[PDB]
């Protein structure tokens, strides 16, 4: 089952919702991720160029997919097949961001 | 500010998350809608043909936009510019549905 993260659109995109699979994949409970930017999932061997591509896509509200090294709560590395998309209203305003995570380790 | 609803993808799409704007637009608190299908927003003057188009689009996991008559918790009608889209993983599996609501009554 694929993980899902929903964030606010503005400020530093704090997490507002995660599904059950997110907790299975990452080892984090909803309570200890809500209100935080998802970058806490990154660690020492995370590719800086990949992070920079995500940063630019989110700033521009462009859809992007990356295979990125992430870390479970316990510190074990896993490969995250990550896809991020903006959620827009009819006038094109960004209402939220949705991220979908697949463990492809 | 536009409302947002997230639902599970299967078994009649129970609500799993709503944003603050959803409560402002509809008059329902998150506690009053979690675990329920969003169709409680509909009422007697809601256009049946519009509801049918939503039902067929959601069953097929196809994005859909409709202007639909909805009802606040207290019964006040409002026009809802509603956009529903499936959230897919890279294998094409539907993970969730996302709905965006704009009150266009004015
Ligand atoms: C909805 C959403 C979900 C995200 N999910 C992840 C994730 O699962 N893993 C990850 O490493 N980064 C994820 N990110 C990206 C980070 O939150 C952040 O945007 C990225 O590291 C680039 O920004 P920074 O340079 O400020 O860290 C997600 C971002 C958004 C908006
Ligand atoms: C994510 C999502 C959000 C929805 N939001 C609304 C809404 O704001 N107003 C509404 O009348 N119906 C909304 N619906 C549609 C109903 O939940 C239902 O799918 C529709 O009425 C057709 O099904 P039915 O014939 O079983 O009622 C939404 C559906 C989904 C999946």
């Amino acid at each position: 089952a694929s993980g899902m993260i929903v964030t606010d659109p503005g400020a530093d995109q704090p997490i507002v919702f995660v599904n059950r699979a997110f907790s299975t994949i990452t080892g984090y409970a909803p309570n200890e991720v809500l209100g935080r930017n998802a970058r806490f999932l990154q660690g020492p061997q995370t590719d800086a160029a990949t992070v920079a591509r995500l940063r630019e896509a989110i700033a521009a509200a462009r859809p992007i997919q990356e295979r990125i090294l992430n870390y479970r709560k316990d510190g074990q590395p896993f490969w995250n097949q990550l896809s991020i998309s903006p959620v827009r209203d009819e006038t094109g305003n960004v209402v939220a961001f949705v991220g979908v995570q697949t463990d492809v380790t």
